[PDB]
């Protein structure tokens, strides 16, 4: 209940390579790389639907920042940004499909690292 201290560097170095292996999927990261712009895409009802915009960009920055006090607060973003895409995109998009492969990378990924970190 007692929350234990984590430092900043200490969750960069942990998690870093979790988020480095979600950037290095290619072809299927490309979409979450950077933040969107709805009216540049073509996709102005964005933010009405998704309160919470998330993407691996702003990750690493709140990473780079020292944003997150807990890793628990880092796998919510990771989340956070592969569910606005199932609640956007419909099923047949490469967003879509491409969101659930980066979710299949992080499972494997994150398992081991948030034992190690306790
Ligand atoms: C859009 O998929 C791809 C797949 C491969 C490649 C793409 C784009 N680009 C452009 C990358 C930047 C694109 C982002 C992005 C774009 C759209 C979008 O404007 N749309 C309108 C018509 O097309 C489909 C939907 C939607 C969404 C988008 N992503 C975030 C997660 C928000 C969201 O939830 N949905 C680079 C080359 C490789």
């Amino acid at each position: 209940m007692r929350k234990k201290i984590f430092k900043p560097e200490e969750l960069r170095q942990a998690l870093m390579p979790t988020l480095e292996a979600l950037y290095r999927q290619d072809p299927e990261s490309l979409p979450f790389r950077q933040p969107v712009d709805p009216q540049l895409l073509g996709i102005p009802d964005y933010f009405d639907i998704v309160k919470n915009p998330m993407d691996l960009s702003t990750i690493k920055r709140k990473l780079d920042t020292g944003q997150y006090q807990e890793p628990w607060q880092y796998v919510d973003d990771v989340w956070l940004m592969f569910n606005n895409a199932w609640l956007y995109n419909r099923k047949t998009s490469r967003v879509y499909k491409f969101c659930s492969k980066l979710a299949e990378v992080f499972e494997q990924e994150i398992d081991p690292v948030m034992q190690s970190l306790g």
